[PDB]
């Protein structure tokens, strides 16, 4: 259960991991300055697990050694931000940099984050949807704030392995 989070800056990769690890979320956006790691054992769909998460820095500079880090983890969960067209966009791109070092030994998940802010929503869930079962991977929507669907992504990944 080694899981590495990817995707565009600001998007809530930093947010889902604290809302399910220490159930709490700030507003203030703190980036993430490479990649930080967090590892503790969770009761997670009947079982104990231990979770060692890898989570990325979005900006672009931080983006170089992210290739060891997808190598070294089992799931990949790329987020995106439901308000943000490009994020969304980008999604293919950061599944490829997952397939170019795994193929179709892993374990992924497509995330559309945010979706607390209805009004703002820019990507239908329909288009997720779709695009996940395009790439063959998984799909959920969450949000970080209003905590939807967090505890979700992680049960859907734990029964995935
Ligand atoms: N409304 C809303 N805001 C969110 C949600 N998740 C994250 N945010 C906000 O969006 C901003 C970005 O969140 P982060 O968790 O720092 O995003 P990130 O993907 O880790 O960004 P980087 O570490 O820079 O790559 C912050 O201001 C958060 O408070 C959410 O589910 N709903
Ligand atoms: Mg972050």
């Amino acid at each position: 259960f080694k899981l590495v989070f990817l995707g565009e800056q600001s998007v809530g990769k930093t947010s889902l991991i604290t809302r399910f690890m220490y159930d709490s979320f700030d507003n203030t956006y703190q980036a993430t300055i490479g990649i930080d790691f967090l590892s503790k054992t969770m009761y997670l769909e009947d079982r104990t697990v231990r979770l060692q998460l890898w989570d990325t820095a979005g900006q672009e500079r931080f983006r170089s050694l992210i290739p060891s880090y997808i190598r070294d983890s089992t799931v990949a969960v790329v987020v995106y931000d439901i308000t943000n067209v490009n994020s969304f966009q980008q999604t293919t791109k950061w599944i490829d940099d997952v397939r170019t070092e795994r193929g179709s030994d892993v374990i992924i998940m497509l995330v559309g984050n945010k979706t607390d802010l209805a009004d703002k929503r820019q990507v239908s869930i329909e288009e997720g949807e779709r695009k996940a079962k395009e790439l063959n991977v998984m799909f959920i929507e969450t949000s970080a704030k209003a905590g939807y669907n967090v505890k979700q992504l992680f049960r859907r990944v734990a029964a995935a392995l």
